[PDB]
């Protein structure tokens, strides 16, 4: 991945930085996937995720495809989603439907799934050739019993408009979050060591 | 705290970091207390660690009312250590010595200590009554299998030189933690959220 064009289909700055912190110089060019799909129409959230994350990588190669003709190396993809009894959360609307998600992770623990879609693009006979292989990482969450004080105060933050969930873990989310169990970078967006265990196995 | 002086006892820009990002504003006095408290004469390792984050608070507090007899009103301390199967790892001394925390560190699961003093303060009858609470906070953390010579270009970078067990979080762009279990503020070197709950406690 050193000489292959690298281009990440999302515009969220958090996970920039996980996979520039990395070492790993890429392309941002953001997804035009304006579509969502039906939770109802997946076996498991994580299974909605990694089509979502699919989609969005999808759309990003043939669009650049169809208009540098130029197929890029890898394309990756990546959906961010959080499950509270099942109930699947996905990034806020408006400031007080955050209030709606945040105020049913208090007290709870819950799941954050990430889905990542890493796309092999080659281009032949005029045709974008995809190879596309999906995971995903689980990590869980637990918020300690939130009053509405901090909730308010923390939908004023305008912070987690932006988020999974709304709400992220660094900045102001340390009064929410009194623990979390498993992969710490899946919750701030991307799974950077799972993904980087992957990429040896489709080299190597 | 609505009208009150804070005061942090630790020079770690990290827990200025948390502390300011939480809303909470104060001043920075660092501790003149060494760290050089037998760890033989104490059963368990947080003992330790909330014994020496009470002394270390409570210097500053001594400190700051021998010089101008106005008791700050509550002073804050804090300790973090880590262990490994019972071994204390504290601050690195030299480069070899932060270099051999991460490789015995390396692919196991060690425990993280933060101790936290709340050290309350008063001089209105010119003397100082000084009333301390504490606290401590556990995540358990497990690091990946990376090669020798690429954490040893961690060690030449000087980040694990302030750090307990040598590390920080965001460590080689985050593929030395491979997961952890329990509170991460608590990892990086403060414990918020419990923080929080205690300070609701102290008062309400």
């Amino acid at each position: 991945l050193l000489h292959k064009r690298v281009v990440l289909a999302s515009a969220s700055p958090r996970r920039q930085e996980i996979l520039s912190n990395a070492g790993l110089r890429f392309e941002v060019v953001p997804s035009k996937f304006k579509e969502k799909l039906d939770k109802a129409s997946f076996a498991t959230p994580y299974g909605y995720a990694m089509e979502t994350a699919k989609q969005k990588a999808l759309e990003v190669a043939n669009r650049l495809y169809q208009k540098d003709l130029r197929a890029p190396d890898v394309v990756i993809g990546a959906d961010t989603i959080v499950t509270v009894g099942g109930l699947i959360l996905e990034k806020p609307v408006d400031k007080q439907d955050a209030y709606r998600m945040l105020s049913r992770l208090s007290g709870r623990e819950h799941s954050v799934f990430t889905g990542v879609a890493i796309v092999h693009c080659s281009s032949k006979d005029h045709q974008l050739d995809t190879r596309v292989s999906e995971f995903y990482e689980e990590t869980k969450v637990k918020f300690s019993e939130l009053s509405e004080e901090l909730l308010w105060e923390y939908v004023h933050s305008g912070e987690p408009m932006d988020k999974a969930g709304g709400y992220g873990i660094q900045a102001l989310g340390g009064m929410l979050v009194e623990s979390v169990h498993g992969d710490f970078l899946n919750v701030v967006g991307f799974p950077l060591n799972h993904f980087c265990k992957q990429l040896v196995k489709l080299y190597y």
